[PDB]
């Protein structure tokens, strides 16, 4: 057979997958996927049959309930979503090579016929608030608006939930939490504010940073109340004290937070629509929001009538063409991002009259795995790892800000460096076991052996770690002035991860005020239009602190949902 449906219909009728009339149920293909599961079992049951030692197409780190049609189309060959970041050895029936080529909002102007017919029709739904994007900000907004009495529709253009938020590793910043106090950490919102402003080169809007710092504990409390574990508190670059909250043992914050938010949305019966892209904010004759035109992948164009639209669409760091026009120094770099993070939400915001700000400030994460492409968390450094160059020497304060760390690594021989750590660091941060599983953390029982394996001078490496451990014992890094020296690298085996910078986060975006209301270039509010999360500008300035994005998206998402509900 040339496709999956052709395979099946050899022994099955059309209505084995389809409704009685043949019509597709909805853009989430809810009915159709229910039929796949009726025969094959749930994703977990299918996973039992597709185990490899270190990976499984049907058992990944993605949170939520991943629809079968995310990867298996019926009447055409289809792509394995995992191939957008990894190259695992897969043999999916009817596969084709991964290629993302999504039309821009501008290109969709060519559907003039189709869009006019939709806008001339009745609204498919009439609700209070539409939230665009199923990352942390969007789920938080949908939940908070729902708890404030609003009827919400939440849309996601991708086949899977969670955006980049589901990938978050190192943690969620907050002060001064019960969780911090339980670990004998002393902090304050004021200190978080000061670190954030300094870290951003004082470009940040201080009113927005005040919301970030002052709301941070409440946001940790809100997540915890919904069932999250934010009890482990680690150090990140550019922080005065440990304030990056994450699950017990140092697991990834993102997949966890997104799973909690998903479960909470499901509990509240929030109307979540996948494969549904927000295209155009609709305004009335006085310039207030009246709804949104969307494009369903399977069902086509339609509009939703609503008082408020919350754009929670994330950043543009995957779009290297757009990135390179704003910061040419990042041209041709790899990205940490999900394949959809291309800035179409900003285009929607600008078309609706929203102004952008701080667009030129784009963060490279200093440590992507050369071997695997993926982000290696800053928490590896925060929990004690060092960086060495090919000459086997330290060359930078490993917990400085990301601008400086990225520059330092790019200045080294080969434009890459190596994270070096031991089993004490490994045992302190369970996320590290994920890199070992990915195959990007080669190991040996001596640094001479590890050095030989990886092309690092083994004698120099050995002496470097001995020297570093001596600085840890004496309490002061006189070589690079690293201010936090949590562990000696002296237990068990040693590990190396080759790392280099990659495009990660876009600090600029739509201009909002402290109530998450979108403003035009004259700083006039667009009534009914809100923005929250990485789609916004002004929170992070010229350089975002590690841990501050998850803080942002929960705080501003929740605020936007409450404000939108009140407005409606
Ligand atoms: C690998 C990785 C690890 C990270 N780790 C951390 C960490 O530990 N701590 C931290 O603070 N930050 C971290 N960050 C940064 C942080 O996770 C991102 O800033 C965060 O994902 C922003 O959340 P968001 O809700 O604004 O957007 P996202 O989570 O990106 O979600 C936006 C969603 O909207 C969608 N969307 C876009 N346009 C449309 C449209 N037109 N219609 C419908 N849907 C649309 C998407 O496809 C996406 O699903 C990390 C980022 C990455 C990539
Ligand atoms: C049986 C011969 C059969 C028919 C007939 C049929 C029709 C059909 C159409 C016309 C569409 C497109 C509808 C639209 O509004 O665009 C469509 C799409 C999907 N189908 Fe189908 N289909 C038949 C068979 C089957 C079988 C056996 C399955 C499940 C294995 C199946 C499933 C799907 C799914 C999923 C879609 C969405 C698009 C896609 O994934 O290709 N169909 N079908
Ligand atoms: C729903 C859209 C759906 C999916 C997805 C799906 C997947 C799937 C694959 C990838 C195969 C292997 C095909 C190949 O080897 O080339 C496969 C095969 C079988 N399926 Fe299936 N399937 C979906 C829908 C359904 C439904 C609704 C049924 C039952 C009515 C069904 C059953 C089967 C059977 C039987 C096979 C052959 C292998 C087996 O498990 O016996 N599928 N399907
Ligand atoms: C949803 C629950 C779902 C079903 C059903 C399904 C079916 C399915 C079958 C039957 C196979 C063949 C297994 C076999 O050889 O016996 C198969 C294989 C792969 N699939 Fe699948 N699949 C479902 C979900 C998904 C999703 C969401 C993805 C992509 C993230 C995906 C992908 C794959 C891949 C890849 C394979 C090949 C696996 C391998 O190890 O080579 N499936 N699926
Ligand atoms: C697609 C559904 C998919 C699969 C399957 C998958 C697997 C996978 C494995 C096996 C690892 C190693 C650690 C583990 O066992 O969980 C791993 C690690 C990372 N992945 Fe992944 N991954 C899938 C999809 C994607 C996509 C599309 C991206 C990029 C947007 C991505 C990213 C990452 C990152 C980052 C890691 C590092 C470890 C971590 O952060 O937990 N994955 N993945
Ligand atoms: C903490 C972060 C990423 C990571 O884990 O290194 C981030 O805030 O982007
Ligand atoms: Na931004």
């Amino acid at each position: 057979a040339d496709n999956l449906a052709e395979f099946h219909v050899q022994n099955q009728e059309c209505d084995s997958c389809h409704t009685p009339d043949g019509e597709l149920s909805n853009d989430s293909l809810t009915y159709e996927n229910t039929q796949c599961v009726s025969c094959h079992g749930t994703l977990a049951e299918v996973a039992e049959t597709t185990k490899h030692e270190h990976y499984n197409a049907h058992a990944s780190h993605f949170p939520g309930e991943v629809a079968c049609t995310s990867c298996h189309s019926a009447h055409e060959k289809s792509m394995v979503y995992c191939d957008s970041c990894h190259s695992f050895d897969f043999n999916m029936p009817y596969a084709k090579k991964w290629l993302r080529d999504e039309p821009t909002i501008a290109e969709l102007a060519k559907d003039k016929s189709e869009r006019q017919a939709a806008l001339a029709s009745a609204p498919h739904d009439t609700v209070d608030v539409v939230v665009v994007g199923s990352g942390g900000a969007g789920f938080s907004a949908a939940i908070s608006a729902t708890d404030s009495g609003a009827k919400v529709i939440l849309i996601e253009k991708e086949p899977v939930i969670g955006g980049n938020a589901k990938l978050a590793a190192g943690g969620m910043n907050a002060a001064w939490t019960d969780q911090q106090k339980a670990k004998k950490i002393t902090d304050s919102p004021e200190l978080m504010f000061e670190d954030t402003m300094k870290g951003g080169q004082n470009i940040n809007d201080p009113a927005l940073v005040k919301v970030l710092s002052s709301h941070s504990k409440d946001s940790v409390d809100w997540m915890t109340a919904m069932g999250a574990d934010l009890t482990d508190v680690g150090m990140m670059g550019g922080a005065s004290v440990n304030r990056a909250h994450r699950p017990t043992g140092g697991a990834g914050v993102g997949a966890h937070v997104v799973q909690v938010l998903y479960d909470n949305a499901v509990k509240r019966n929030i109307d979540l629509r996948m494969n549904t892209r927000g295209i155009e904010v609709l305004k009335d004759d006085k310039g207030t929001v009246k709804g949104i035109l969307v494009k369903g992948m399977y069902k086509g164009y339609y509009w939703v009538k609503a008082d408020a639209v919350i754009l929670a669409t994330g950043g543009f760091a995957k779009n290297n063409e757009r990135v390179a026009k704003l910061d040419p120094s990042l041209k041709g770099f790899i990205s940490t991002n999900q394949p959809g993070a291309v800035g179409d939400g900003l285009d929607v915001a600008e078309n609706a009259g929203g102004a952008l700000k701080d667009m030129q400030y784009i963060q490279a994460h200093p440590t992507l795995s050369v071997k695997g492409g993926v982000m290696v968390t800053e928490a590896v450094r925060g929990n004690g790892a060092i960086l060495v160059n090919r000459e086997g020497k330290r060359f930078v304060n490993e917990i400085t800000t990301r601008d400086k760390a990225s520059a330092a690594i790019l200045a080294q021989t080969g434009k890459s460096a190596y994270l070096i750590f031991d089993d004490s660091v490994r045992k302190s941060l369970s996320k590290i076991d994920k890199y070992i599983g990915l195959g990007v953390a080669p190991t040996a029982d001596s640094l001479v052996k590890l050095g030989k394996m990886e092309g690092i001078d083994g004698k120099a490496l050995t002496e470097t770690v001995a020297r570093y451990n001596s600085l840890v014992s004496s309490g002061k890094d006189t070589d690079f002035e690293r201010p936090n020296l949590p562990r000696a690298l002296n237990e068990g085996n040693y590990y190396a991860i080759e790392v280099t910078p990659g495009v990660h986060h876009t600090m600029g975006g739509v201009m909002i005020d402290t109530k998450a209301e979108v403003m035009n270039a004259k700083k006039q509010v667009i009534p009914g239009l809100y923005g929250a999360g990485e789609v916004t500008g002004g929170v992070h300035g010229a350089n975002r602190l590690g841990g501050n994005a998850i803080s942002d998206i929960i705080t501003f998402g929740r605020l936007a949902g409450e404000e939108a509900a009140k407005y409606s």
